[PDB]
């Protein structure tokens, strides 16, 4: 932003040729962090920090990634704590557990389409389905 | 982050738990592999755990 | 990559014990960027950039976190 400060270096002592190596903006700098600390920032918080015990924090109000063929987590564990809007088909190999009513037009278990069953009645016949 | 998160890509794989603590949704055909464990399974408005078929000599059969 | 220009600057002024402070490569930087930008790139695309209004975009094409 305007009003940095520059450290210009003037190339064979000329005062022209001048080319500024660092521009540092003392207003928006972020201070008081633990001894070894490497990050990116902004001017309004924003940073991208890697702190000391394996933390790689990224503060910021509205991540959008941006992809083009994939996206692999590759985590033993992971937590979201709020909702999840997933617009696309869904896939799961172990034993999903929820604790909430779930909603869905059919549930085909294992290939027997539910909300069109019939079992068979005591007297014979197609117990009408429910 | 304070607002949303958006990921914005065609394909996304995980290798491990997922814990959402709130609520889900999918607007596609979500295919399981394994049980799924709920309190009741709400199947185009029909309540299971509670429903009760009509059986074979006009009455209603059981709630399971 | 080759061809960069970079900064030489001797020390104790000797031609010798050379030290390169930058490296800038002009062919392959962003350019037409928002007043409040900061961000890191890769010669071809690929920019972890942080935008003015609290966005944290990361543009690539196979992010793999680990
Ligand atoms: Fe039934």
């Amino acid at each position: 932003l305007p009003g940095a400060e520059a450290l210009i270096a003037c190339v064979g002592a000329q005062r022209d040729q001048g080319i500024a190596v660092v521009v540092e903006d003392r207003r928006y700098r972020p201070t008081n962090l633990e001894p070894g600390d490497a990050g990116i920032y902004h001017h309004e918080g924003h940073r991208i920090r890697l702190t000391k015990d394996g933390r790689c924090i990224i503060t910021c109000k509205t991540v959008e990634v941006y992809a083009d063929e994939s996206m692999t987590v590759d985590t033993p564990r992971t937590t979201f704590t709020g909702d999840v809007e997933i617009q696309k088909g869904l896939g799961v190999k172990g034993k999903s557990q929820f604790d909430s009513n779930i909603t869905a037009p059919d549930a085909i278990i294992n290939g027997k389409s539910t909300d069109k069953h019939i079992h068979r009645g005591d007297s014979g016949g197609t117990t009408g389905p429910m």
